[PDB]
């Protein structure tokens, strides 16, 4: 079992850069020797790790079976980001080192050990530790002038969760949605806004990158960056929505079953 979430690419050795050819940009995270986790909506395909120039040979890209960006077009919702996760399977085994390391995923033995929790630890116990009912200090990784940079955000998972979710009404094409639960599903975590702190916002190029909790000197991926309310790249309603990886575990467990991650 790899030591996951342990340390520019020196400081974010899990980070992957994705280009799709006028170039669309996304990010992802190394989660095993053969897999990069990213957003489904990011999808000729160029993936790089370790700040390398080299583009890695792709075997297949696997998509969450419930993902359908067009799924609510008939209801007048232009883009529906539910289950916005994909796994890039690499042809060649990644060589872990100073520049290339896997991030921890929820409800794995890797995360149990990173959090110094006992062997009886459940998936629910990991969720209570990482995503308590409060404002949760987190980070994401962006690019500025070809250098990777950390940005600190707060996940609104307590008394501010409703306020964060309701700001979805300001996103492009969502202004006529009666029931915000139609676009903000139970798959989403919410960051951004000015309470409790003035959170920075994701850029479109940051989509697919990990939303990370930094705990006990370790980095645990809790989310995949999915969509924003405002393209800032700032109103108090500028929120960002992330796929909660605790909510896509059956799919992660099935696709990564042979990756020696020790899913619970
Ligand atoms: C950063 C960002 C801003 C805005 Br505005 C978007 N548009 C939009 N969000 C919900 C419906 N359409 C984005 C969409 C995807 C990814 C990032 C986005």
């Amino acid at each position: 079992l790899s030591l996951c979430g342990m340390v520019d690419y020196h400081k974010q050795p899990w980070q992957a850069k994705i280009s799709v050819i006028g170039h669309e940009s996304c990010m992802g995270a190394v989660v095993s020797e053969y897999f990069v986790l990213t957003a489904a909506h990011c999808f000729s395909i160029k993936v790089s790790v370790g700040g390398e120039k080299r583009d890695l040979e792709i075997e297949v890209v696997l998509f969450h079976p419930n993902y359908n960006i067009n799924g609510k077009k008939e209801a007048g919702i232009p883009e529906f980001y539910d289950y916005d996760v994909a796994l890039i399977k690499l042809k060649n085994k990644l060589k872990y080192g100073q520049t290339i390391r896997p991030i921890c995923l929820p409800c794995t033995e890797g995360t149990t050990r990173a959090l110094r929790l006992p062997p009886t630890t459940t998936c629910q116990q990991q969720k209570e530790e990482l995503l308590p009912a409060q404002d949760i200090k987190a980070l994401f990784v962006s690019e500025e002038e070809k250098k990777l940079t950390r940005k600190e955000v707060y996940i609104k998972n307590g008394d501010k969760k409703g306020s964060c979710e309701r700001d979805a009404q300001y996103a492009p094409g969502y202004d006529k949605v009666k029931d915000i639960s139609e676009v903000v599903t139970p798959r989403f975590l919410c960051t951004g806004g000015v309470s409790p702190y003035a959170d920075p916002n994701t850029c479109r190029g940051d989509s697919g990158g990990p939303l990370i909790v930094h705990k006990r000197s370790r980095f645990i991926q809790v989310g995949v960056i999915s969509w924003g309310v405002v393209d800032v790249c700032v109103p108090a309603h500028a929120r960002d929505f992330h796929i909660n990886l605790f909510q896509v575990l059956p799919w992660l467990k099935e696709k990564l079953q042979d990756e020696d991650l020790g899913f619970l």
